[PDB]
C-alpha cells in the first residue's frame, strides 16, 4: 500500500512505501491519536527474528543480500544465540546500526547529517573510570575547538539486565539547578533532581548559575561513580547581542556541545543502554527552550524590561519580541566565537531537502511534526506546511526510565 | 483504557474517559500516525439518531424519562415512514453548540455555549439564503463587538437537493491570475475568484476586493450576491510605533466566518451552516500576511525596518513577523473590533481543557492546530499533552461544491 503526503505551500506530493517495514507500535489507534503524547531480559525466542531482520537489512544495503557471507553470518549468529543466548555485532554492523538509528529518528530535524557520524566502540569497557575516559575522548573529538563533529560512543550491551552500563546524566554536559529554601531555583530548573543525586553522592557544589555537573557513571550494573569533566574540555559561549550592549551583563552563557546520554540504542535485537551521542545546536534549543520556558531560566521578563517593551498587556507581544532578540543573541554569539550552530530557518530547509531525497531513495522518511517544527516562528519555516507520517523503524533510539528509579543499590 | 494527559510545565495530569465514546475513525493505526495530515439509508440513521437523543436527554437530566422514550419512538416512527427526521429547535441548538464543543482543531472553544443559533431550515431560495446571511453578518459583527453565531439551512435529503454556500468563508478577498506572472490579491482564492467571474461577477481587480457570495438552494445552480458593503466591517492596518506601516495599504476584515463545512447532528447532514466567531491575531498576521502562498509581505516589511536580509541567521523574518502581528492586534483594538491574541487565547483553552476534563471527562484536541503558528513554546498549549478523537455532533470538511455539482 502507498501513502501520500502533501506540501501545502508547494503542492509537492510524496509517496511512502517504507512505512510497510514498520514494526513497533505508535500508541495511536483508529479511534485515538496519541501524536502529542511525549511517552506514548530478552528470550532466544524473539531474538533471532530480530537479528535476522537487521542482518537482512545490513546485507541489502551493502549489496550482498543472499551472498555466502550473508548466509554464513545468519548461521553464525543463529548458533551464538542458542549457545550463549545473545550475540556480538561486528564493527561494520555496529557502525551501520548506529547511523540507521539516527536516520530513523523521527523527532530529529538534523537528519540530513545521518551518514556522517563518528562511531566510537567502547564495548571493551568494564569500569566507570573506563567510561569517563571514553567520554572525555568523545567530548574532545566532538568539540574539536568549536568545529563540532557528530559522534556516538557505544558501551557494552545489556546482558541479563542486572549488569547494565548507564550514564546517569541526561546530557554529558549540563548545568546544575538548586532548589533554594525560599522556593526559588538557582541555575537550571530542569536539573534539580539530578543535582541532588550528585550532591548526595559526594559532589561539592559551587552553587552558581552555571555549574557544569559531574558525570555520574554506572558500569556493569554497579553503583554509579562521580567524575568531573576537565573544564578545558568544556567549550562554553558567553551570550551577547549585536545591537544591545546591556545583554552581556545578564550574565548568560551556554555550552557548545549538545550530547544526549540517557537513551537506549536498539540494533538487531540488542540493547545498548549507554550510547551517549552528540551533534551541534539549532539556536532555538537554547534561545527558545533553555532560556525561555517558564520551567527553565525564564529570562523573558528581565529581557523585556531592558528593551523597555510595554509589559502591561500580553497583546503588545512583548514576550514574542524578547524571544526573538534572545535568539538573535544566541546565533550571534556562537557565530562570533566560531562554535558550530544552525538557525531554525536553515535547519528546517535542509530537512525538507533531506526528507524529499529520503522519499526518492528510500520510499519514505518517518517524521514527527510536533517535534520537527521549531518552537518559535513555526509557520515561516517550510516544515510547518509539510505533511508527515510518523512510524517506528529499527534500528532505533528509545527512551528508558531514569536509572535512579530502577537501580538495585549495592554498596 | 483510561488515558492520562500530562502538562510538562505544571505536572498537572488529567485522566481522559470521554474518548471511549469516540465514534468516528482518526486515520491513524498502531503502525502509522497521521496526526499531521490535513484530511486523514434508514438502517444507519436510527442508531445515529438514538445516540444523539440519548446524550440530549442525559444533558437535560431526563435520561430514560417518559419525554425521552416518547421522543425516541416519535423519531423511530418518522424515519421508518419518511427515511429522515426533523430536529426540535432545542435539539438543533444543543447539536450546533456541541459540534463546536467537539471541534478538536479549535482553540476558542471556551466560548462554545455562547453560540447564537439561527434556524434557517425554512429557507427555500438563494435570495432567502442571501437574506439570512446578511442578517447573520450584521448580528455577528455588532458594530465591532463580535458575537458568535451559526446559521443552519435545510438538511440534505436525497443528496441532489443540497444547500451549499460556495465561498469557503462569508467574507474573503479576491485572487487574480496576472499577465505579470505573479498574483494580485489573495492567492488562496484564485480559483473561486475565477468561478465568480465565470458566473458573471464584475471584478474590480484590486488587492482587497470583497468577494460576492455564491449561493445554492435545493441543489440548484448557484447565484451571485454582493454583501452590502456597509455590513462588511474592515480594519485598516497600522503600527503603534512604525509610521510607515500604513503605506503598505494593508487591511483585513473583522469577521471570521467559515462557510464550507458540513454540520452532522444525530445522523442528519447540514451541508450549509456558515458560522463565525472572532479572530485570534496570528490568523491574520502570521498566516494571512506571511505564508508564502498568501499575501507574503515579510520581505517588503523587513526592508522598511532596514534589517540585515543577507543571512537567515539575523532572524529578519522572525523580527518582521512579530511586528506585522503587533500591528494587526493594535489596529483591531484601536478600531474597537474584538480580537484575541495567541497568549490570551491559549491560556483560555487551558482553563477550558481543565473544565472539560472535570465536567465531561475530557476534551478532544489536535495539538498541531491548537499550538499557534508563531511563538509556540511560550504559550502554555505547547507543553500540554492532548488526545485527539472524533465525537459527534461535528463539523466536517466536504468536497468543494463545483467539483461535485451537476451543473
Ligand atoms: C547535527 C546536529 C543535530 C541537530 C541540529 C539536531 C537537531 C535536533 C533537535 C532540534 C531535536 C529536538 C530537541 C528538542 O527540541 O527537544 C533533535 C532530537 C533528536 N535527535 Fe537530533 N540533531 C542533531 C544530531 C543528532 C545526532 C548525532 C543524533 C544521534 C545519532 C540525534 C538523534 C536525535 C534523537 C534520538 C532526538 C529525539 C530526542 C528525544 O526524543 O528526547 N540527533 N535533533
Ligand atoms: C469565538 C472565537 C473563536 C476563536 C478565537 C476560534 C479559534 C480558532 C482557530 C485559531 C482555529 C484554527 C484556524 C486555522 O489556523 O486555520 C480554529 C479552527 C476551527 N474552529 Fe474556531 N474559533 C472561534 C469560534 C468558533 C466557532 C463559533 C465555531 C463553530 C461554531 C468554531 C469552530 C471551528 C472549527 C470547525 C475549526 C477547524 C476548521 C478547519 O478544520 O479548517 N470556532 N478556531
Ligand atoms: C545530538 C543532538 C543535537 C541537537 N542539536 N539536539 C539534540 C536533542 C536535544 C538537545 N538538548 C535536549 C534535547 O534532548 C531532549 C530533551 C528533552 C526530551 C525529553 C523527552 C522525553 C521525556 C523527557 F522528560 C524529556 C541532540
Ligand atoms: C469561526 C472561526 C473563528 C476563527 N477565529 N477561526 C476560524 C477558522 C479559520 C478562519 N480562517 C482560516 C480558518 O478557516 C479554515 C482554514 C482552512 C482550512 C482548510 C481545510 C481543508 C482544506 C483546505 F484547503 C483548507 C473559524
Ligand atoms: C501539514 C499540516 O497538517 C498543516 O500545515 C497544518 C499544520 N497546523 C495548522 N494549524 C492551524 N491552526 N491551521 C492550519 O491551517 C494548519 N495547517
Ligand atoms: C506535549 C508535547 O508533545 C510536548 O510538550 C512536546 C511538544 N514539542 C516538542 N518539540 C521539541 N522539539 N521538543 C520537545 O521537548 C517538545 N515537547
Ligand atoms: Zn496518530
Amino acid at each position: 500500500r502507498f501513502l501520500k503526503v502533501k506540501n501545502w505551500e508547494t503542492d509537492v506530493v510524496l509517496t511512502d512505501t517504507l512505512h510497510l517495514k514498520s514494526t513497533l507500535e505508535t500508541g495511536c489507534t483508529e479511534h485515538i491519536c496519541m501524536g502529542s503524547i511525549m511517552l506514548p531480559v530478552r528470550t532466544k525466542d524473539q531474538l533471532f527474528p530480530l537479528a535476522k531482520e537487521f542482518l537482512d537489512q545490513y546485507y541489502s544495503s551493502i549489496k550482498r543480500f543472499g551472498s555466502k557471507a550473508h548466509m554464513d553470518r545468519l548461521e553464525e549468529v543463529n548458533k551464538e544465540i542458542e549457545s550463549t543466548s545473545t550475540y556480538q555485532l561486528k564493527d561494520t554492523e555496529l557502525i551501520y546500526g548506529a547511523k540507521h538509528a539516527w536516520r530513523n529518528a523521527s523527532r530529529c530535524v538534523g537528519r540530513i547529517q545521518w551518514s556522517k557520524l563518528q562511531v566510537f566502540d567502547a564495548r571493551d569497557c568494564t569500569t566507570a573510570h573506563g567510561m569517563f575516559n571514553y567520554i572525555c575522548n568523545h567530548v574532545k573529538y566532538a568539540t574539536n575547538k568549536g568545529n563540532l563533529r557528530s559522534a556516538i560512543t557505544i558501551f557494552p550491551q545489556r546482558t541479563d539486565g542486572k549488569h547494565d552500563f548507564r550514564v546517569w546524566n541526561s546530557q554529558l554536559i549540563r548545568y546544575a539547578g538548586y532548589k533554594q529554601p525560599d522556593g526559588s531555583t538557582l541555575g537550571d530548573p530542569a536539573n534539580v533532581q539530578f543535582t541532588e543525586i550528585c550532591i548526595q553522592q559526594g559532589w561539592k557544589a559551587p552553587r552558581g548559575r552555571f555549574d557544569v555537573l559531574p558525570l555520574l557513571l554506572q558500569a556493569n550494573g554497579n553503583d554509579p561513580e562521580l567524575f568531573q569533566i576537565p573544564p578545558e574540555l568544556v567549550l562554553e559561549v558567553p551570550i551577547r547581542h549585536p545591537k544591545f550592549d546591556w545583554f552581556k551583563d545578564l550574565g548568560l552563557k551556554w555550552y557548545g556541545l549538545p550530547a544526549v546520554s540517557n537513551m537506549l540504542l536498539e540494533i538487531g535485537g540488542l540493547e545498548f543502554s549507554a550510547c551517549p551521542f552528540s551533534g551541534w545546536y539549532m539556536g532555538t534549543e537554547i534561545g527558545v527552550r533553555d532560556y525561555c520556558d517558564n520551567s527553565r531560566y525564564n529570562i523573558l521578563e528581565e529581557v523585556a524590561k531592558k528593551m523597555d517593551l510595554d509589559m502591561r498587556k500580553t497583546s503588545s507581544l512583548w514576550k514574542d519580541q524578547a524571544l526573538v532578540e534572545i535568539n538573535i543573541a544566541v546565533l550571534y554569539s556562537f557565530q562570533s566565537d566560531k562554535v558550530t550552530i544552525v538557525d531554525h530557518h536553515s535547519a528546517t530547509e535542509s530537512f525538507i531537502k533531506h526528507m524529499e531525497n529520503e522519499y526518492r531513495c528510500r520510499g519514505g522518511c518517518p517524521a514527527d511534526w510536533v517535534w520537527i517544527v521549531p518552537p518559535m516562528s513555526g509557520s515561516i519555516t517550510p516544515v510547518f506546511h509539510q505533511e508527515m507520517l510518523n512510524y517506528r523503524l529499527t534500528p532505533s533510539f528509545e527512551y528508558q526510565p531514569d536509572p535512579w528509579n530502577t537501580h538495585v543499590w549495592k554498596g
